[PDB]
RNA sequence: ACUGAAACUGUAGUAGAACCAAUCGGGGUCGUCAAUA
């Protein structure tokens, strides 16, 4: 079917904090810092198998955008608004590094602007 | 068995009307590899 990257539920507090620290060789609440390359012999494994990011967009930062739609049926609109009004703790998966846990996002309609 | 003369092919008329250079596409992501003895 369609490949999807399920939301990384239950990541511990501080899992994403201070990411330049190699914590991957140590359990914290049972998680192992999957998003970071491990050290090898104490030096960073920057090679052609992975990439580096100079930064990322922090958790809890907010974006607004608009969707303009034309001639949607109620079924087509219902599917869209269903995706835009999912129950709590349902998250979309956006951008790169999704299998590392990056890019889980909360989408909800702003009704006053709709 | 005495050359006619003299007379601007000019005058008026917009190569133009209409037509979206555009449609679709997350800068993304995980299992080996190799063939003999």
């Amino acid at each position: 079917g369609r490949k999807v990257y399920p939301h990384h539920k239950g990541l511990p507090n501080g899992y994403w904090s201070n990411p330049t620290e190699d914590r991957s060789q140590q359990a914290i609440q049972g998680h192992y810092q999957e998003y970071r390359r491990p050290k090898k012999d104490g030096l960073e494994q920057r090679d052609d198998q992975n990439r580096s990011v100079k930064g990322w967009v922090k958790p809890l930062t907010e974006f607004t955008f608009e969707i303009d739609v034309t001639n949607l049926s109620e079924v087509e609109l219902g599917a869209l608004l269903w995706l835009l009004t999912l129950p709590d703790l349902h998250f979309h998966r956006l951008g790169g590094g999704k299998p590392l846990g990056f890019g889980s996002v909360r989408l909800d309609i702003d009704p006053d602007k709709t």
